[PDB]
């Protein structure tokens, strides 16, 4: 059943880090502006747990300085209010996040020149972070998705090398394992899950911004290309709404995009469905 869920986009970057929170309704094509983040943020990740939107990590980059963020803030759509939560152990710009069993996992990212392999877990009921097992690889500009209580960390930059590698976290055992590498090197890709596949859309391969899209089928253990996006983009937002993938904004090597594209796996096609109210990259996105 279609019940009126919306795509939320928080923060982002255009000329400086942004404070915007806006919601898109794919049913009628409208955008609604909501309460601003208290502190501007770009390079953050968004997620939803128990009806609440969380904005995790990122950075505030502007003429008033460049500072990485360890912040966790939570937005309640029912009250249109933001609330601070406990901060992470370390700042994490260009972080990846995923949710397992009602907990938020914060993965990788950077603090100054430090490229984290560390991972930590937030428990909303206790408003507490706890360190878990680190990744095998340091990854900033990493993408994360969860399928059947396993968490995948995909691509990124380790401080020296830009990565086509990916790895999987097994939460009950608290361990990481490398999986099949992607066909393409990608930092700053959009990573999500749809059906039995983990998608990696766009990103930066060290030369160009990418419009290619590939997916890892967790059963057959292959990465296969699907149809490419209309626009090359890195530092895009990505999410899934009613069985389709949406990509929001990003940087194409020239412009900070307002384009939103939508992927239908049944026809293997992308279409432009709307424009954001202003172009931006480095947003956190989620659906509730």
């Amino acid at each position: 059943p279609k019940v009126g869920r919306l795509i939320y986009t928080a923060g982002g970057y255009f000329r400086q880090s942004l404070s915007y929170l806006e919601a898109y309704n794919p049913s009628d094509g409208t955008w609604l502006r909501l309460a601003d983040l208290q502190v501007p943020r770009s390079g953050l990740a968004g997620c939803v747990v128990g009806g609440l939107l969380y904005a995790v990590g990122g950075r505030n980059n502007s003429p008033d300085g460049n500072t990485d963020s360890s912040a966790l803030d939570c937005y309640n759509p029912m009250t249109n209010q933001w609330s601070p939560c406990a901060p992470m152990s370390v700042p994490r710009n260009r972080i990846g996040v995923g949710v397992i069993d009602g907990h938020i996992y914060a993965v990788g990212g950077s603090h100054g020149c430090i490229h984290h392999n560390s991972v930590e877990r937030y428990e909303p009921e206790r408003d507490e972070w706890h360190l878990v097992a680190p990744m095998l690889t340091r990854r900033i500009g990493v993408g994360v998705a969860v399928l059947n209580r396993l968490l995948y960390a995909v691509g990124g930059f380790d401080g020296t090398n830009r990565l086509n590698s990916a790895e999987c976290y097994y939460p009950e055992r608290n361990e990481w394992r490398m999986i099949t590498a992607m066909n393409t090197i990608r930092s700053g890709a959009g990573v999500c899950v749809l059906h039995n596949c983990i998608y990696a859309a766009g990103g930066y391969d060290g030369q160009d911004q990418l419009n290619s899209v590939e997916r890892y089928d967790v059963e057959t253990e292959t990465w296969t290309f699907v149809a490419p996006m209309k626009h090359r983009r890195s530092a895009l937002g990505i999410t899934v709404h009613q069985g389709r993938i949406y990509v929001l904004g990003g940087y194409d090597g020239h412009t900070f995009l307002d384009s939103v594209e939508c992927y239908d796996p049944d026809t293997d096609t992308w279409s432009e469905v709307t424009r954001m109210t202003s172009g931006r990259s480095g947003v956190g996105v989620a659906v509730t």
